[PDB]
């Protein structure tokens, strides 16, 4: 049935750190999904970039990836690599808008209605619903967990963007 990936494990211990990932297209997010990349930005970039850098021990990042205007909310990646300059950036169209890419391991793939993720308000993008964000918003651990366990649940109505 189904074509939805959620794994039967998933551990995010202490000092992760989520962000939200905004995207132009649908395309970009298949891309990556098989690919495994992604680039933002050189800004956007240079933010995630320190966020991995400064990880210690088993501490994790994770992307909530999501589709600019539709608001899709389509999965969850783990960042897995920094910064790289050998990377097959041409995947993307209008390559030169983004910078170098980092490897990512898609653990969730499957949509969340926005319906249901207006509830979770960010402290620092002036209290406004995750929904609002702009790419590379940082999201604090607690809120980020608690959408992380959305994304888990084995809803009967599940839908993903490999569905189709």
């Amino acid at each position: 049935g189904s074509a939805a990936i959620i794994p039967p494990w998933l551990n995010i211990p202490e000092n992760s750190r989520f962000f939200v990932i905004k995207s132009s297209s649908l395309k970009h997010v298949k891309r990556s999904f098989y690919n495994g990349i992604w680039s933002s930005t050189h800004f956007g970039n240079k933010r995630l970039s320190e966020a991995y850098k400064k990880l210690n021990s088993g501490a994790k990042v994770f992307l909530f990836f999501s589709i600019n205007t539709s608001g899709r909310f389509c999965g969850v990646a783990e960042m897995v690599s920094d910064l790289k300059m050998d990377l097959d950036t041409s995947i993307w169209e209008d390559e030169q808008k983004y910078g170098k890419a980092f490897k990512v391991r898609w653990v969730i793939v499957r949509d969340i209605n926005n319906r249901s993720l207006k509830r979770f308000l960010i402290p620092s993008n002036e209290m406004k619903p995750i929904t609002h964000s702009r790419d590379t918003q940082e999201i604090p651990y607690s809120i980020g967990i608690s959408i992380i366990n959305l994304f888990k649940t084995q809803d009967s109505d599940i839908f993903s963007f490999l569905d189709e």
